[PDB]
């Protein structure tokens, strides 16, 4: 009955199954892949890499993502649905902004900002008429005044599509807290909302704090790790010195604690990166050959030989991202 829009059009909700609630096709910028594609070696190169890696997500059992990818992320829509259609993986699109905005939107008033999400939910993405399914938004510490804007800005989209947010945050800043804050002065439900990035933190005092007022928690990094490349300053900065099994003990954590139903499971993955050093990706591929597969063949079992049941892991990668992603 419940629907959700995807890069391919309309799904039923009941379809999306088991589904990452945050990924990336690719990390880059605005315009971008279509200045520069050789920067991926091709579009086409990138294309065909997208789609190895979905099909190998896709035989591990994940049915759809939520490439989170704003437009300031460089999203390419177009992009998008080339690929989900040859690997066979649901893509649900986003609007919202990422934290590098430019000059065009950092202008803009709350009202603006709103009408843009609101384009994008329910008219369309640029001329593709590709509707997002969800609204991303992005702080790292404090929130810049524009950022308390776009903040808004998603909580009223929201409010008029009953499409959810999903944040980027500097975890270790406890972001989380504004975000809340923020979200709640104009009266977006906490339900609505998926704190992102909160794996990067062991700081349960924080995370149970949202999770007790409805907030979904975004352990969305899984894989990322630079235990090893102690030597490389960039991937310390980016991937933390925190192994994916810490990471995936807080996914237990928060199940021990009575928060199974506030959980969302995603690696923050991608197929190119430009946003980020020359190479990067080289480096992400090597820590995890698996990419978008590794939650399911790594975290999920990890989780059952620590007696996670079945049922509950379930709810986790499936009922919870239907819960989220259905307009409400
Ligand atoms: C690694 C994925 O997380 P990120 O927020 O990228 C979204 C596509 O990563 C960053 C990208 C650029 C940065 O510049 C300082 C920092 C993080
Ligand atoms: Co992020
Ligand atoms: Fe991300």
């Amino acid at each position: 009955g419940d629907l959700i829009n995807t890069v391919r059009g309309p799904i039923p909700v009941s379809e999306a199954g088991f589904t990452l609630t945050h990924e990336h096709i690719c990390g880059s910028s605005a315009g971008f892949l279509r200045a520069w594609p050789e920067f991926f070696g091709s579009r086409k190169a990138l294309a065909e890499k997208a789609v190895r890696g979905l099909r190998h997500a896709r035989a591990a059992g994940v049915q759809t993502i939520v490439d989170v990818s704003t437009f300031d992320i460089g999203r390419d829509v177009r992009l998008l649905a080339e690929v989900s259609r040859a690997a066979d993986v649901h893509i649900v699109a986003a609007t919202g902004l990422w934290f590098d905005p430019p000059l065009s939107m950092r202008m803009r008033s709350v009202e603006e900002l709103t009408q843009f999400f609101l384009r994008e939910i329910q008219h369309g993405i640029e001329d593709t008429g590709i509707r997002a399914g969800i609204i991303k938004v992005a702080t790292t510490g404090k929130a810049t005044p524009f950022q308390e804007l776009v903040l808004k800005a998603a909580a009223r989209a929201s409010l008029a599509t009953g499409v959810p947010v999903t944040t980027h945050t500097s975890a270790s800043q406890r972001d989380g807290e504004q975000q809340a804050a923020i979200f709640e002065s104009e009266g977006l439900s906490p339900s609505r909302v998926c704190i992102g990035h909160s794996d990067d933190t062991d700081d349960l005092s924080y995370l149970t704090g949202l999770a007790a007022r409805g907030y979904l928690v975004g352990l969305d990094r899984m894989p990322y790790s630079a235990i090893g490349l102690e030597g490389d300053a960039s991937a310390l900065a980016l991937f933390g010195t925190r192994s994916w099994q810490t990471r995936a003990l807080l996914i237990k954590a928060l199940i021990d604690r009575g928060y199974k139903d506030r959980i969302l499971v995603s690696h923050d993955w991608l197929f190119g990166f430009s946003s980020y050093v020359t190479n990067i990706m080289d480096v992400m591929d090597r820590i995890n050959p698996d990419g978008m597969a590794f939650v399911p063949l790594r975290v999920i079992p990890f989780l059952r030989e620590k007696g996670v049941p079945p049922e509950t892991l379930a709810g986790v990668t499936v009922a919870n991202p239907a819960r989220f992603l259905s307009p409400t």
